[PDB]
């Protein structure tokens, strides 16, 4: 069961790539930068999710699903550039800004490895970094990053805002799934993990850049 | 013979790298950045070949040895030569980062497979290769394709040049794949000393060959 | 002792980032780029230092202790101090990023042969040792002939300012391999507890040190 859904998460992830591919051939004043992010999210969430499928991206008393940080250390990044990009559409790019959520999310997803290889307190020590880290991007998110989609009008702003909350919505999920799952308190069982792990990608990657690219091209007129 | 035939790569490598530095000091308007490609794709690979040649960059699998020190060498010095064929098309004209970058990612996946399929065993090694394939495809159709019409819309000379690099590139590449499946990683046809031969003289012309024959193009432009 | 000495390092490391931070609230016409780069240097040192304090950042290999965070820590802050030191040199001009990478392709390279000679048992180990020295050594004839070139172009006050800078860094930079060669991972004359208080204070002013020399420098043309 567990082989068989991350086979149809990859199909999935295939259909909603080709999906962004289709809307780049009339890009309505977004640029071809913002299509390819959003093709790159799924095709490579899609193949890590494959190797676990085939049983390879994982190893074992306890079933660590180690592809999930090889699929989150490139998409994670890339989905808070495609969130920066929103907030600068039309107006100057703050690469520094872009750079600094870049920093502060792979060194995220790196702590939640380490964490999930950790045992005892240590374990807690790495998570409690990746959370601090999460907080971090969050002030960003609603700070200065809206401050700039605040600059580039109220339409632009009022969708920013929009894909801002869904976004950082989905994110707290997963340390909160991570720390109830086994990885953590092992209150929640590895299938329901499982589960959480493969509906929030979905709405966390192919979702998302449905929102944040209609939006974009409605501005166009 | 192995390990004499990759200290032998590494010393031709060295030699192509400081070729190229040479003629970095008269660019003849070829920019700063197509010379240090150039510099950077031998002496990676140089190095990457030499811990083969010290036993180092090789490991045994069950009953197969993987020289997984050539998965680190294309890892880095594939795109870099992807950079140098796409900056050609892009010559006298502006750059199109996001096309650049879109066949660095489609390359960088195609490394992976590939190493991913050399761990693997029975039907889900060849999974991995048929999606390193499709991969290398994609990279032709954009190499022959919008990439082309780039080097078009930059004049006729360069074109011709860019058409003739990029033949000669895509010649070369698709001959890795195929090698890979006859050698001892796929159908075992071919043994291992064979496989090794290809994967010394295919890089010489792929790497430094390939510089040469594009620098000295861009070169004669300028006159 | 070991492990006391590295809890110590990261809090002074997270102190480090959180004093450029302050100082980037006021930049005096530098740019954010280069205190998001002073920030991220301590940050990441911490954190590798962290791993070896809780005693994950090390293995025993042979009969020897492998420090390998310590590498997994150089291989991001040393190509950020040397992309720092090439930014001192530009303020105020043009950017040359074809120079800039160069230096970071070099420094990579280093640590990489650092930590396989360190991997690597016999005469291969000085091989890899060796190739990293030479990349050292054109790093060093980079910093003091074309970055400074580029440093002169862009007047008197900030070339001193430079120089200075590119010294500090220089002197610090030559003793990493000096201890690396005759500690445990070379030829074992100095002990364990020499080596890990070398590889403690030299990046404190490495890291912390050269960027508070670097940006009062740069603030002071303000
Ligand atoms: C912590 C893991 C590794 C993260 C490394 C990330 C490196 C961060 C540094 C990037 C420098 C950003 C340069 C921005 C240039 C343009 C500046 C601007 O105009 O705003
Ligand atoms: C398989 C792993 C992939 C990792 C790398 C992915 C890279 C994707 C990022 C795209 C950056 C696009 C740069 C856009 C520059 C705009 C200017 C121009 O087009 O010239
Ligand atoms: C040893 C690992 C190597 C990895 C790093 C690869 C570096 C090669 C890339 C070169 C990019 C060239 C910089 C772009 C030129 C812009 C113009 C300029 O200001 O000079
Ligand atoms: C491409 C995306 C990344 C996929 C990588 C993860 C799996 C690679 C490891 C393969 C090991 C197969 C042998 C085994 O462990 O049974
Ligand atoms: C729990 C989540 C924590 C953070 C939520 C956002 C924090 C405040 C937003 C930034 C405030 C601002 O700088 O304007
Ligand atoms: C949405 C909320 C989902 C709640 C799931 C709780 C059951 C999981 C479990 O304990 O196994
Ligand atoms: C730069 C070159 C990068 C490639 C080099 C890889 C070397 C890896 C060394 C691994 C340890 C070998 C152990 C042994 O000698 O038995
Ligand atoms: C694995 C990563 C693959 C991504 C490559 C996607 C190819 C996109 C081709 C069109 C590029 C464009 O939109 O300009
Ligand atoms: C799309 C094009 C893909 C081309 C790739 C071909 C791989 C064919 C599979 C290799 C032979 C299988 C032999 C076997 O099953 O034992
Ligand atoms: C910067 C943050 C990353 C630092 C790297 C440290 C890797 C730590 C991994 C160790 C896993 C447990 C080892 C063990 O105790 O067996
Ligand atoms: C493998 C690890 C590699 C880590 C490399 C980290 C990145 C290195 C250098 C990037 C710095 C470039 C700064 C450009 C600033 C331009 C500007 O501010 O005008
Ligand atoms: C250490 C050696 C420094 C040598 C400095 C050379 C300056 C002249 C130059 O090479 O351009
Ligand atoms: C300054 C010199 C510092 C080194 C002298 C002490 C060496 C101690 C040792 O070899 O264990
Ligand atoms: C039904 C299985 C679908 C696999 C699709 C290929 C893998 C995702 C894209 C890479
Ligand atoms: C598996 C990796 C490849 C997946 C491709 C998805 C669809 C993208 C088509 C792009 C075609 C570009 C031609 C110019
Ligand atoms: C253990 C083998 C893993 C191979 C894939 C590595 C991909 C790294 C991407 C970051
Ligand atoms: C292991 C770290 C990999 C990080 C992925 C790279 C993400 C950088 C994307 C930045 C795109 C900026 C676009 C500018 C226009
Ligand atoms: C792993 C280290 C990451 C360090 C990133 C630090 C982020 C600093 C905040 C960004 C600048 C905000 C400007 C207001
Ligand atoms: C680590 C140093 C703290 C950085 C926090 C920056 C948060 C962003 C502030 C915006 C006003
Ligand atoms: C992996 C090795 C990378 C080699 C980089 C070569 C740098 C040489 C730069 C020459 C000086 C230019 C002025
Ligand atoms: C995970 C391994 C990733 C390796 C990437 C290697 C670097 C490829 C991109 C460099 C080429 C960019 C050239 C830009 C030209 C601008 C002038
Ligand atoms: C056994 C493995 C075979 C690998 C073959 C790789 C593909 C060869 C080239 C065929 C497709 C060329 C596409 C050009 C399109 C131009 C537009
Ligand atoms: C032993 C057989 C050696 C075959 C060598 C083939 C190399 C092809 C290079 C083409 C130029
Ligand atoms: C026996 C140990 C010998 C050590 C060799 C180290 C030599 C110094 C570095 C290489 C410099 C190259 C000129
Ligand atoms: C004026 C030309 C450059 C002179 C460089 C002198 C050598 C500096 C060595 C510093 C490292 C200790
Ligand atoms: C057996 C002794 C070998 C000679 C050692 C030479 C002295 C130390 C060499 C390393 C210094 C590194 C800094 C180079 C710049």
């Amino acid at each position: 069961m567990i082989s068989i859904l991350h086979y149809g998460y990859s199909f999935i992830m295939l259909l909603g790539a080709l999906y962004f591919y289709l809307l780049s051939k009339d890009p309505k004043g977004v640029p071809a930068s913002e299509y390819l992010i959003a093709m790159v999210i799924p095709l490579w969430s899609g193949a890590a999710y494959l190797s676990i499928a085939l049983g390879q991206g994982l190893f074992q008393d306890t079933t660590i699903y180690y592809a999930r940080y090889i699929d989150w250390v490139i998409s994670t990044p890339l989905l808070l550039a495609a969130l920066a990009l929103t907030a600068m559409f039309g107006g100057k790019k703050n690469l520094t800004l872009l750079f600094s959520l870049v920093a502060l999310d792979v060194f995220m997803i790196i702590t939640g490895f380490v964490a999930d290889l950790s045992i005892g307190t240590t374990k807690y020590i790495w998570y409690s970094l990746g959370v601090i880290a999460l907080i971090i991007i969050l002030v960003i998110t609603f700070g200065p990053l809206r401050r700039i989609a605040l600059s580039n009008g109220t339409r632009l702003a009022r969708h920013y805002t929009r894909v801002a909350i869904y976004l950082s919505a989905l994110w707290v999920c997963y340390p909160t799934a991570w720390l109830l799952g086994p990885s953590g308190l092992g209150l929640a069982q590895e299938l329901t993990e499982v589960l959480v792990f493969i509906i929030l990608p979905i709405f966390s990657k192919v979702g998302f850049s449905i929102v944040d690219l209609h939006g974009l091209r409605k501005l166009h007129q």
